């Protein structure tokens, strides 16, 4: 048996903003109950996409945590990098606490490497009051009707879409991928096609919007993006479900009581589906001496549903229903937005990510930014992702067909 006190470390990249139940306050409740398994939780300091680069560094270094947030999209990459610990015999014990889709996303080759934490379906945030003022009385459901509506808004200095070039790798892959995967293993080789009917429909949608100066072009994480909400010019956008509290904070309160959540319209060749943008597991890393207790604490942490929901998470936990925080329904015109998130989750397409997808995402972000001044075409995002996808797999020494 272990010594009397086991010490577990947990690196996460949850927001911990004002009004949320802090990860350290969640963890402190566990620590008080479990003198036998003490947990130290720290928040990664840097850009989200860089966290797994730091994990890679610290695994090699022997400074790595026992547990670390790893996106579903990142898990095949960090697996291939040798950063994870097979914890199948532990995960099996907690499987029934989690929805089965997300659980399957902590697996590589029928071995499990952690537990799922949340999901990222894409939805549509809009200010219904401001849509009314422009005579937009229904969310238009075809790309053509939407683009027409967006041109009307733009003429009044309003925008019912954002183009977020710093997020193309996560959001635009999600949108295109709603209608079909880009990556599949066929026997001995990967088959890559990032230029699906979805990818084409997606490009055409944002291309028309950009050409019409009918979508904002501020990078999502820049002060200018927040400025566009505060000032009231951005009145609609695609967002990942986990953006709800971030968006609310970014608004400074502007439009409070008028905002609404809808399902994505049929704007991206998506045919009634949505797609994933982010969503994460927590993985047990290669050199953790205490996989059992790490997973025991994790199962408890990932089932603290209201606390997780305060972080904007749409939990993978099925142990109790997630509920809309009173602050959020107030902001969102009295709406039970959590119902919309679950509807979106249940209509979300599966999407396999190749190992090395981080390079695909980073390229997509680069090619996306070129379209803002019209020197690149939006379509280029996907032709480039094709070539970067193929080259990254070959660089990993993997076979591409
Ligand atoms: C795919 C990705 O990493 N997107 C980043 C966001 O990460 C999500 O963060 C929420 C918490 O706010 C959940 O943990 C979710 O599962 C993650 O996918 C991150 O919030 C933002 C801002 O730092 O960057 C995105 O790139
Ligand atoms: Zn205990
Ligand atoms: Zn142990």
């Amino acid at each position: 048996d272990d010594g009397g006190v086991v010490n577990i470390t947990y690196m996460h990249r949850l927001p911990d903003s004002e009004g949320m139940t802090l990860v350290n306050d969640i963890v402190a409740k566990w620590n008080k109950q479990h003198p036998d398994i003490q947990v130290k939780a720290t928040k990664f300091d840097g850009k989200a996409s860089d966290m797994i680069k730091k994990l890679e560094t610290d695994v090699k270094s022997g400074e790595a945590p026992d547990l670390a947030q790893v996106g579903y999209a990142e898990l095949p990459e960090v697996f291939t990098k040798g950063l994870l610990q097979d914890v199948t015999q532990y995960a099996e014990q907690y499987k029934n606490d989690f929805a089965s889709g997300p659980y399957s996303l902590v697996q590589v080759g029928g071995k499990a490497y952690g537990l799922p934490q949340d999901t990222g379906p894409l939805v549509y945030f809009y200010n219904k009051a401001e849509f009314e003022k422009l005579g937009i009385t229904e969310i238009p459901q075809t790309a053509d009707e939407f683009i027409a509506a967006a041109k009307t808004a733009a003429a009044a200095g309003k925008y019912i879409m954002s183009y977020q070039p710093d997020e193309a790798g996560n959001m635009i892959s999600g949108l295109a991928g709603a209608s079909g995967g880009w990556y599949k293993v066929k026997g001995d080789s990967w088959v890559v096609n990032t230029e699906t009917d979805g990818s084409k429909a997606t490009a055409d949608f944002y291309q028309q919007l950009l050409d019409a100066k009918a979508a904002t072009t501020n990078p999502r994480w820049d002060p200018s993006f927040d400025a566009s909400i505060k000032d009231g010019s951005l009145i609609g956008t695609v967002a990942a479900a986990w953006e709800a509290p971030l968006f609310m904070t970014s608004s400074g309160g502007t439009g409070s009581g008028e905002w609404q959540v809808a399902q994505l319209g049929d704007w991206f060749g998506n045919a009634g589906k949505t797609g994933p943008d982010g969503g994460s597991a927590v993985a047990v890393l290669k050199n953790s001496k205490h996989p059992k207790e790490a997973m025991e604490f994790l199962d408890w942490f990932n089932t603290q549903v209201p606390d997780l929901v305060s972080q904007g998470l749409v939990p993978a936990a099925t142990t109790e229903d997630a509920e809309t925080p009173s602050e959020w329904s107030t902001f969102f015109g009295g709406q039970d937005i959590m119902k919309e998130f679950k509807t979106a989750n249940n209509n979300m397409g599966d999407f396999t990510y190749m190992p090395g997808f981080s390079a695909v995402a980073a390229k997509m972000n680069e090619t996306a930014a070129k379209a803002t001044d019209g020197s690149g075409k939006v379509a280029d995002i996907f032709s480039d992702a094709q070539t970067t996808s193929v080259d990254t797999l070959k660089n990993f020494g993997l076979s591409v067909s």
